[PDB]
Protein backbone atom coordinates (compact mmCIF):
# COMPACT_ATOMS: atom_id res chain seq x y z
CA UNK A 1 0.00 0.00 0.00
CA UNK A 2 0.85 3.62 0.44
CA UNK A 3 3.02 2.61 3.44
CA UNK A 4 4.73 0.67 1.36
CA UNK A 5 5.61 3.17 -1.37
CA UNK A 6 6.06 5.89 1.23
CA UNK A 7 9.14 3.65 3.49
CA UNK A 8 11.21 2.70 0.47
CA UNK A 9 9.73 -0.82 0.24
CA UNK A 10 10.92 -2.08 3.26
CA UNK A 11 9.42 -4.57 5.60
CA UNK A 12 12.31 -4.62 8.27
CA UNK A 13 11.21 -3.54 11.57
CA UNK A 14 13.98 -1.44 12.68
CA UNK A 15 13.71 0.23 9.39
CA UNK A 16 9.83 0.71 10.18
CA UNK A 17 9.92 1.87 13.46
CA UNK A 18 12.32 4.65 12.18
CA UNK A 19 9.80 5.59 9.84
CA UNK A 20 7.15 5.61 11.83
CA UNK A 21 8.36 7.04 15.07
CA UNK A 22 11.29 9.03 13.97
CA UNK A 23 11.30 9.85 9.72
CA UNK A 24 9.44 13.28 9.08
CA UNK A 25 8.31 14.26 12.46
CA UNK A 26 9.33 17.14 13.94
CA UNK A 27 11.92 16.81 15.82
CA UNK A 28 12.82 20.35 18.40
CA UNK A 29 15.36 19.02 20.37
CA UNK A 30 19.12 20.58 19.90
CA UNK A 31 21.57 17.54 20.28
CA UNK A 32 18.68 15.18 19.03
CA UNK A 33 19.34 16.93 15.86
CA UNK A 34 22.94 17.37 16.16
CA UNK A 35 22.84 13.39 16.60
CA UNK A 36 20.65 12.59 13.33
CA UNK A 37 22.83 15.30 11.14
CA UNK A 38 25.64 13.43 12.28
CA UNK A 39 24.41 10.04 10.91
CA UNK A 40 23.26 11.66 7.80
CA UNK A 41 27.07 12.32 6.80
CA UNK A 42 28.25 9.28 7.43
CA UNK A 43 25.36 7.91 4.85
CA UNK A 44 27.55 8.36 1.33
CA UNK A 45 28.89 5.00 -0.05
CA UNK A 46 25.99 2.65 1.87
CA UNK A 47 22.82 2.29 2.46
CA UNK A 48 20.78 4.47 5.17
CA UNK A 49 19.66 1.28 6.86
CA UNK A 50 23.32 0.42 7.35
CA UNK A 51 23.87 3.39 8.93
CA UNK A 52 20.67 2.87 11.27
CA UNK A 53 21.94 -0.22 12.44
CA UNK A 54 25.38 1.13 13.58
CA UNK A 55 23.10 4.18 15.38
CA UNK A 56 24.10 2.07 19.51
CA UNK A 57 27.81 1.89 17.61
CA UNK A 58 27.92 5.43 17.16
CA UNK A 59 26.03 6.55 20.34
CA UNK A 60 29.06 4.50 22.46
CA UNK A 61 31.65 5.77 20.34
CA UNK A 62 30.78 9.41 20.57
CA UNK A 63 29.27 9.78 24.23
CA UNK A 64 25.88 9.98 23.20
CA UNK A 65 26.49 12.43 20.22
CA UNK A 66 26.86 15.37 23.59
CA UNK A 67 28.60 17.91 21.74
CA UNK A 68 30.61 19.16 24.38
CA UNK A 69 32.17 15.92 24.69
CA UNK A 70 32.12 15.26 20.83
CA UNK A 71 33.80 18.85 20.30
CA UNK A 72 36.98 17.48 22.76
CA UNK A 73 38.01 14.48 20.98
CA UNK A 74 41.75 14.57 19.90
CA UNK A 75 43.59 12.56 17.20
CA UNK A 76 44.20 10.04 19.34
CA UNK A 77 40.40 8.69 20.23
CA UNK A 78 39.88 9.09 16.58
CA UNK A 79 42.96 6.62 16.14
CA UNK A 80 40.79 4.05 18.85
CA UNK A 81 37.81 4.45 17.05
CA UNK A 82 39.66 2.97 13.84
CA UNK A 83 39.17 -0.17 14.87
CA UNK A 84 36.30 0.27 17.34
CA UNK A 85 33.29 -2.72 16.32
CA UNK A 86 30.50 -1.64 14.06
CA UNK A 87 31.12 1.90 12.76
CA UNK A 88 32.34 3.14 9.73
CA UNK A 89 35.70 2.74 9.89
CA UNK A 90 36.22 6.10 7.12
CA UNK A 91 38.70 8.39 9.77
CA UNK A 92 37.60 11.77 7.49
CA UNK A 93 33.75 10.31 8.24
CA UNK A 94 34.69 9.81 12.14
CA UNK A 95 36.66 13.47 12.05
CA UNK A 96 33.72 14.73 10.34
CA UNK A 97 31.32 14.53 13.25
CA UNK A 98 34.04 16.01 15.80
CA UNK A 99 33.70 19.44 13.52
CA UNK A 100 30.26 19.27 13.00
CA UNK A 101 30.32 19.00 17.17
CA UNK A 102 32.32 21.92 17.30
CA UNK A 103 30.61 24.14 14.26
CA UNK A 104 27.24 23.07 16.81
CA UNK A 105 28.96 25.00 19.59
CA UNK A 106 29.69 27.88 17.42
CA UNK A 107 26.27 28.43 16.54
CA UNK A 108 24.66 27.64 20.30
CA UNK A 109 27.05 30.55 20.95
CA UNK A 110 25.98 32.77 18.29
CA UNK A 111 22.42 31.83 18.24
CA UNK A 112 21.59 30.55 21.69
CA UNK A 113 20.01 27.08 20.18
CA UNK A 114 21.16 24.99 17.52
CA UNK A 115 17.13 23.78 17.18
CA UNK A 116 16.24 27.39 16.58
CA UNK A 117 18.83 27.93 13.87
CA UNK A 118 18.01 24.88 12.00
CA UNK A 119 13.99 25.79 12.57
CA UNK A 120 14.59 29.33 11.27
CA UNK A 121 15.46 27.62 7.95
CA UNK A 122 11.73 26.90 7.29
CA UNK A 123 10.30 29.56 9.51
CA UNK A 124 9.47 27.41 12.25
CA UNK A 125 7.13 25.50 10.79
CA UNK A 126 7.31 22.02 9.49
CA UNK A 127 7.19 22.29 5.72
CA UNK A 128 5.34 19.54 3.87
CA UNK A 129 6.37 18.69 0.60
CA UNK A 130 3.24 17.30 -0.08
CA UNK A 131 4.09 14.56 -1.97
CA UNK A 132 1.78 11.70 -3.34
CA UNK A 133 3.88 9.24 -4.76
CA UNK A 134 7.64 7.98 -4.03
CA UNK A 135 7.69 9.18 -7.73
CA UNK A 136 7.89 13.00 -6.64
CA UNK A 137 10.09 13.10 -4.58
CA UNK A 138 12.95 15.47 -5.13
CA UNK A 139 16.76 14.71 -3.68
CA UNK A 140 17.81 18.51 -2.77
CA UNK A 141 16.30 22.13 -3.30
CA UNK A 142 17.23 25.50 -2.25
CA UNK A 143 17.37 25.77 1.45
CA UNK A 144 19.03 22.43 1.65
CA UNK A 145 21.46 24.01 -0.29
CA UNK A 146 22.04 27.17 1.74
CA UNK A 147 21.97 25.39 4.96
CA UNK A 148 25.12 23.45 3.62
CA UNK A 149 26.74 26.48 2.45
CA UNK A 150 26.12 28.21 6.12
CA UNK A 151 26.97 24.71 8.15
CA UNK A 152 30.06 24.86 6.34
CA UNK A 153 31.19 28.09 7.32
CA UNK A 154 31.15 26.65 10.88
CA UNK A 155 33.09 23.93 10.35
CA UNK A 156 31.02 21.27 9.74
CA UNK A 157 32.02 18.92 7.14
CA UNK A 158 31.10 15.30 5.20
CA UNK A 159 27.11 17.48 4.45
CA UNK A 160 26.41 18.73 0.97
CA UNK A 161 23.19 20.12 -0.15
CA UNK A 162 21.86 16.31 -0.97
CA UNK A 163 22.95 15.46 2.53
CA UNK A 164 21.26 18.33 4.20
CA UNK A 165 18.02 17.85 2.42
CA UNK A 166 17.93 13.93 3.33
CA UNK A 167 18.09 15.32 7.02
CA UNK A 168 15.43 17.67 6.59
CA UNK A 169 13.21 15.42 5.81
CA UNK A 170 14.52 12.69 8.87
CA UNK A 171 14.21 16.06 11.24
CA UNK A 172 10.70 16.88 10.13
CA UNK A 173 11.53 20.22 8.96
CA UNK A 174 10.56 18.66 5.21
CA UNK A 175 7.51 16.44 5.72
CA UNK A 176 8.89 13.61 2.67
CA UNK A 177 5.72 11.20 3.80
CA UNK A 178 3.37 10.42 0.72
CA UNK A 179 -0.33 11.60 1.49
CA UNK A 180 -1.67 7.96 2.11
CA UNK A 181 0.80 7.40 4.37
CA UNK A 182 -0.26 5.89 7.63
CA UNK A 183 2.45 7.68 9.66
CA UNK A 184 1.85 10.80 7.92
CA UNK A 185 1.94 13.53 10.69
CA UNK A 186 -0.71 15.93 11.24
CA UNK A 187 -0.24 19.49 10.17
CA UNK A 188 -1.78 22.50 11.48
C1 LIG B 1 14.71 7.18 4.86
N1 LIG B 1 16.12 7.66 4.51
C2 LIG B 1 16.74 7.26 3.34
N2 LIG B 1 17.97 7.66 3.05
C3 LIG B 1 18.65 8.52 3.90
N3 LIG B 1 19.90 8.97 3.59
C4 LIG B 1 18.01 8.91 5.02
N4 LIG B 1 18.33 9.71 6.00
C5 LIG B 1 17.34 9.76 6.90
N5 LIG B 1 16.34 9.01 6.42
C6 LIG B 1 16.75 8.49 5.29
ZN1 LIG C 1 5.50 7.39 5.27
Amino acid sequence: GAMNECAFGTKDPVYLNFHDHVWGQPLYDSKALFKLLALESQHAGLSWLTILKKKEAYEEAFYDFEPEKVAQMTAQDIDRLMTFPNIVHHRKKLEAIVNQAQGYLKIEQAYGSFSKFLWSYVNGKPKDLQYEHASDRITVDDTATQLSKDLKQYGFKFLGPVTVFSFLEAAGLYDAHLKDCPSKPKHN
